[PDB]
């Protein structure tokens, strides 16, 4: 019912060595080795602390998952591992628990963070360009080793901006891509779900990731955070309604024979495509420009099939001031 564009054959063509999570067998770390300092974060299944390797004396983050559905857990260790030196992957450092009752926590880098609606303001137009092209290169990689991260947002993504760099966090959610498997449509967080997830088309694939990088650019060019304000997840796609339109949406499911929930009768009327040249004011203009609004127009379609690959992405005349600028420093 649908294979991805790209990368459909990576599973397969590495072994069962790569993906069956199932079966890894992890070596944990020494508890006692890591003393943890400070609060910096906190989740739907996880708490996040500041911590030093103490042996080294040294920082670091230890993120402590709710110990059950044990393989879930065995699902975000093999693909951090998997994803071991992967451009911009944030590093695994270790994988500890507790003795007695066997919570475990994953031990990564530390990476010293703005929050982004703090930092995401203070961008310059470069800077967007840049830093969208270097989180595309870390999804890139991951789709390239047939990885879905399925939690693509600000949240997840760590911005160095005093040492320009970028690392991606949180693969909780991260699923191995098998041609047709029918993954589940809960994923993602409510304002970077795509299309496929709100009307429970489940054999999604790489291209998810994809709508949900477009929810985070969009939302930076045009000082909108976020982009799409749903409600809920039904109100979540008249709001995409209202901008993509209606016409194209009913095109987009009699191409993929979804049949729309009865609910999205009564709430889901006729829209028309709102262009986006109408989300330019003043206040956003620094960051307008043709390459950047053609670039988010091919992120953020109904049709997960229409969407940049983010190998593809990395081509768009919008990135060649980062490609000739990182050339010029070579
Ligand atoms: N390497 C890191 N460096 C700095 N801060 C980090 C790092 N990893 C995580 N954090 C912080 O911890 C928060 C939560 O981390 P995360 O790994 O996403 O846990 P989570 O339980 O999966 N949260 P959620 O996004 O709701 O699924 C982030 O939003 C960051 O502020
Ligand atoms: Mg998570």
């Amino acid at each position: 019912r649908s294979v991805a564009r790209v990368y459909a054959n990576v599973n397969e063509k590495l072994g069962r060595s790569w993906w069956d999570y199932d079966n890894l067998v992890v070596q944990w770390g020494v508890q006692d080795n890591y003393e943890i300092v400070r609060k910096v974060g906190r989740g739907k299944y996880s708490e996040v602390f500041e911590s030093i390797h103490l042996p080294t004396d040294s920082k670091c983050i230890v993120k402590v998952l709710k110990p059950v559905k044990k393989k879930k857990i065995k699902r975000e260790i093999k693909i951090l591992q998997n994803l071991a030196g992967g451009p911009n992957v944030v590093g695994l450092l270790d994988v500890v628990r507790d003795s007695q009752s066997k919570t475990p926590s994953i031990v990564t880098e530390y990476v010293n963070n703005t929050e982004f609606k703090t930092l995401y303001p203070k961008f310059s137009d470069f800077d967007v360009r840049y830093y969208i092209f270097e989180l595309l290169k870390a999804l890139d990689f991951c789709h390239s080793k047939g990885i879905m991260h399925r939690d693509v947002k600000p949240h997840n993504v760590m911005i160095d901006h005093e040492k320009r760099t970028l690392r991606l966090i949180d693969w909780g959610l991260a699923e191995f891509y098998h041609p047709g498997t029918e993954y589940n449509v809960r994923v993602a967080s409510r304002y970077f779900k795509g299309p496929e997830l709100l009307v429970d088309f489940q054999e999604y694939d790489y291209s998810l990731d994809m709508w949900s990088l477009g929810c985070m650019f969009a939302s930076m060019i045009f000082r909108k955070e976020p982009f799409f304000h749903g409600h809920d997840n039904a109100d979540q796609l008249v709001k995409i309604a209202k901008v993509l339109g209606t016409d194209e949406l009913y095109t987009y499911l009699e191409r993929y024979d979804i049949d729309l929930d009865a609910q999205f009768d009564d709430i889901l009327g006729r829209y028309p495509r709102k262009p986006w040249s109408r989300f330019v004011s003043s206040e956003n203009q620094r960051y307008i420009s043709s390459e950047a609004i053609d670039f988010l127009d091919k992120l953020l379609r109904y049709d997960h099939q229409e969407r940049l690959t983010a190998e593809e992405a990395k081509e768009h005349p919008y990135f060649e001031p980062v490609r000739q600028a990182a050339a010029q420093a070579s």
